[PDB]
């Protein structure tokens, strides 16, 4: 097969072994994608979890709150991929909120330098990135973010769900720019992943409530979901975001692909 | 009649005599309202533009950035409205959006900065508005906001679209907390309406090409509305407002009410 | 006040004490409006049950799947209103599909000659009756149409959701016609209210896993509605089908007004 | 490569060698499928024009119509595939509306008959396909039907918009069932594209306005669409298709993908 032979992507967002991008990036290997991976502050600790992957990948790093980082993305990609050489896919997997944006903290406690702070990182930077790296990118080439279903209120996600919101908005202007260089822009909305963070969420790290909840919310996804919903593994998720990755979705952009199992269709 | 009789209704937004608020603020007393103003920062042309109002209200200064304006504003409204008695309504009609925001400068040249402004003022004031004033409201209250539909992504309104997609999902979460208090919290979407900073932008205040754009949304705008649309006349959107601050939608929150002409429901 | 005051209003769908159209009638009498009622096939007993309304009014027959009843529907209501006299308002409360549709009935074993009967008099007949009514609706006039979110699927109501979801669909068309007549063309998504049949349906009329799904999905309505949902009360519906009749949205068609406690805009 | 190999696919829908299934049927041969196909009436002509596809497929009659055909097709396809096989995909492109359903005819024109025929072959009938065939289909399988968005009302297209609408909402149940086999069922939503009957009717053949309408609402496609859209070339749909068909989409069900350029999440 070799769903991605030959393609040159850049996936940001490994922190740890259980990261949704770790399995984006492994999966897109086994594809035989040629990766460029960008990390955020504990350069140490991810490269050497992504040693684990089954192939090499030049490891940059990308605070994308540091426009100084940001202006020489550009420049370093095109190092770690020779001088000549473009990219053809770009995953966006990086969010954050500060706690009090979530959890048990009330809604109207987070303060606006914290949901601020949550939007620049989880939103804003889908459209930083995309400035970046349009301009070394190939026409019929691909950017993924990852997305979680924000339509609805729901418990616990309180503003990291408005921060979903505002970047499935951004990704539909991302997508305006992105056509201009023949490229797609698109996300995918996840079911819940018991990602390092989300297990000590559930586990109680922000309040016993919220934990309850969140773990409510799991059980219900898979009920809901026609094919079930397994939060373990991430593959199913990797999966999709190769599949947006390659040139088998050639005419959907501005979008978003549901991988959670189906279960945003069903009311119960 | 008397729709809104002997409601007391906070009314934010009212900056000139073409603000979508001043004709809320005109129609909710024609219905019987008590009215108190809220207003940013030219509070002197304020009072002036609101001397023409078929009733005197109080107006009390606002900036929804102000922390302390905002942590006093139960007692000062307390104050206008006399001890004892509460808010029955609050229509939020505020919003602003940075120039490189929106406009001609493109979507990626908008710094984080102007971003943050634009949702803090636009989208995270709904919550801060709605902290401050529920502890002040009666059951049966209602809490409404002013949206556009931002669904699909548009020429030139940019990031203002992204800050009204945050609104939107900022509505849901404050449904939630109003409804502890026995409150709804609904926003109502508008067409296009020439307010005196519409007009300026239309003619070209933005850039040519900004305001070729707007004025071809507004034409399209008055195409597709199976009832037509007229972009001079705000009063079927104060109507809409009052409808949602009376007591004859009681059962919907968290939602979205199209005051458009119908505009959205068609393709074309 | 009087919200419909002078308005005439054609009220089509009471069957029982219970249906939903006899709260609307009763509240649209309460608020000024004169009516013109249709009935079905048991005209002695609609008769009974509508002599407790609030005020007398005639009583047409129509069945929606008899073309003569249409064809001669607009005549027969000149005459009960008087000749000069024209209609401010329609409302369509009707809805059906054959117990093969519904149920523990297998989805797949629903035959096609059952689907097309419930989607003929669920569906098909919103527009029957704008056809035949339009002719004879002043301007700023109001179609409303009883609706339940089908965006989602969900377990028993199986074909009555397709026939819901054309329905919706039928509504953005029936509003380009309206338009022309100055007429708006709504519908309100209702949360499930126990009305006799839906009452019998709980009850295990349908299949005991029918009733208890019923049973589940309506316990969750009241759970995620942010202001609450109380099945056993329909007035919070007729107050809203009241608030699209009136001139207080006169700017929405094609659309759909949620009166379910907001319970569609949370997902947990 | 190979992204379909090994799996039996059937896919129906052929009458012209422009009929979008038969893009479909081609590239997934190129891409390792074996197929069996399905075709209505003029089984002579259908024969002829699928010589044509790179490899050969055994043609079987299907009426989605006739009672008897959907009873016994499953043991006909075991019959073309080889007892102890099972399909791994089928494909469902078909769609109908007699002529008083679209085109200039008045919407309040169409008589029932018409639309339910219309639905029946073009919505209920994905039910009926489902329903025949899951019991013949693997775990892992896939079901996908073609799909327009009928989300907003639009010009001349009418009847078949409410039927797409129906046909959304049939999707949503077919996943609950099929889930059951382990078996995902998901419509692609394609921009339009110019089969013969389309072309038949933009040169006029259900009339002036419509075909005028029709050729307004192709070109505003391509100009909303960021990536653009090309109305003669049906390959990007067929690829999308394939990309549901294979395993790179494993956690997608009741759910519609949009190969239509993005077009739908753009307002202009
Ligand atoms: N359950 C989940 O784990 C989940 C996760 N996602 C998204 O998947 C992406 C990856 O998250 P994950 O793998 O769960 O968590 P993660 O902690 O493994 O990694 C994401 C990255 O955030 C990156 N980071 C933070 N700040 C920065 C910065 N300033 N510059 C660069 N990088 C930074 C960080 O270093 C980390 O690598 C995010 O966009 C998530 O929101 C989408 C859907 C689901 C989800 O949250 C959900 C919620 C409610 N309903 C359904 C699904
Ligand atoms: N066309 C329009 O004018 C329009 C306006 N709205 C909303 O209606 C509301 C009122 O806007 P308007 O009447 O047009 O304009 P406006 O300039 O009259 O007034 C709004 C208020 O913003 C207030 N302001 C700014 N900063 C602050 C602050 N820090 N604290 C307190 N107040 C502040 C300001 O003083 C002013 O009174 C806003 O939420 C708008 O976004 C909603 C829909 C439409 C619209 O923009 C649109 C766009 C695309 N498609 C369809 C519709
Ligand atoms: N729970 C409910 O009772 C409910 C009802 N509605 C709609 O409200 C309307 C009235 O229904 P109801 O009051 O519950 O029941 P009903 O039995 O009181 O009355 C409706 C009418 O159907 C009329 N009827 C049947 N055939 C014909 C015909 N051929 N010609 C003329 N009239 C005919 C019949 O005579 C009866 O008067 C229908 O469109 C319903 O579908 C909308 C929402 C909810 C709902 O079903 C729901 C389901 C799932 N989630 C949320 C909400
Ligand atoms: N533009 C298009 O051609 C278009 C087509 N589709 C769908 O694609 C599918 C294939 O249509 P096509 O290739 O355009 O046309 P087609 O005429 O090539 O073929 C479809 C099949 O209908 C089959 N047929 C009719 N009755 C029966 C029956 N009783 N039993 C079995 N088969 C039957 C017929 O024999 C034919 O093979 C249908 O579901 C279409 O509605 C989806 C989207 C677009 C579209 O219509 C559109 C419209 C508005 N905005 C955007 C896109």
């Amino acid at each position: 097969a070799g769903l991605l032979d030959g393609k040159r992507i850049l996936v940001s967002g490994i922190i740890t072994d259980s990261s949704i991008a770790f399995h984006i990036a492994r999966v897109a290997q086994e594809q035989g994608a040629q990766l460029v991976l960008t990390g955020f502050d504990r350069l140490r600790l991810i490269q050497r979890i992504t040693d684990r992957l089954p192939a090499k990948a030049p490891l940059l790093e990308l605070d994308v709150q540091n426009e100084e980082h940001l202006a020489s993305l550009a420049g370093r990609v095109t190092e770690a991929i020779g001088a000549g050489n473009k990219l053809d896919g770009v995953v966006h997997a990086i969010g954050f909120m500060p706690q009090t944006g979530m959890g048990i903290n009330p809604f109207f406690d987070a303060p606006y330098a914290d949901v601020s702070k949550g939007i620049h990182i989880s939103a804003y930077s889908y459209a930083s990135m995309a400035k970046a790296l349009l301009p070394i990118m190939n026409p019929g080439g691909s950017i993924v973010g990852m997305d979680f279903d924000p339509s609805r209120a729901m418990p616990a996600y309180n503003w990291m769900t408005v921060a979903k919101s505002a970047l499935e908005s951004v990704n539909r202007f991302v997508a305006r720019e992105a056509g201009k260089y023949g490229v797609r822009s698109n996300l995918v909305a996840a079911g819940p992943i018991r990602t390092l963070a989300m297990s000590a969420i559930v586990g109680g790290a922000l309040g016993e409530e919220a934990g309850a909840q969140i773990q409510l919310l799991e059980e219900g996804w898979d009920q809901r979901a026609p094919i079930g919903w397994n939060m373990k593994d991430a593959t199913p998720v990797a999966k999709t975001v190769c599949a947006l990755l390659s040139d088998w979705l050639p005419a959907t952009t501005g979008d978003i692909i549901y991988a959670d199992g189906g279960a945003h269709t069903q009311l119960l």
